[PDB]
C-alpha cells in the first residue's frame, strides 16, 4: 500500500561486550506513522530498561541500540510500523552474539 520498513545490516554478528545498532529506515506516507521493537523472545523492548537502548531520529525511522551484549539478547529483532487506522508494517534483523 504505502508502508515500507527494513532493517540494516540484514545478519549482524557480534561479540560479547561489544555494542550493535541496527537501523530501521521506512517509505510511504499512510496517515501518521509509529515504531516498534520486539526482542526475539516474543516480546516489545523498552528504551530504558537495560542496555538496550531504542531511539526515533527520522520521520519514522529508528535505531536499536545494545551496548553490552550478550548471547541472550543475540536473536531475530523486530521492527514492526502501524498506520493511523491500523495497518502496520514490520522488518527483522538476525543479530548474533558469541561469548
Amino acid at each position: 500500500r504505502v508502508l515500507q520498513v527494513d532493517i540494516v545490516p540484514s545478519q549482524g554478528e557480534i561479540s560479547v561486550g561489544e555494542s550493535k545498532f541496527f537501523l530501521c529506515q521506512v517509505a510511504g506516507d499512510a496517515k501518521d506513522k509509529d515504531i516498534s521493537w520486539f526482542s526475539p523472545n516474543g516480546e516489545k523492548l523498552s528504551p530504558n530498561q537495560q542496555r538496550i537502548s531504542v531511539v526515533w531520529n527520522d520521520d519514522d525511522s529508528s535505531t536499536l541500540t545494545i551496548y553490552n551484549a550478550n548471547i541472550d539478547d543475540a536473536g531475530i529483532y523486530k521492527c514492526v510500523v502501524t498506520a493511523e487506522d491500523g495497518t502496520q508494517s514490520e522488518a527483522t534483523v538476525n543479530v548474533k552474539i558469541f561469548q
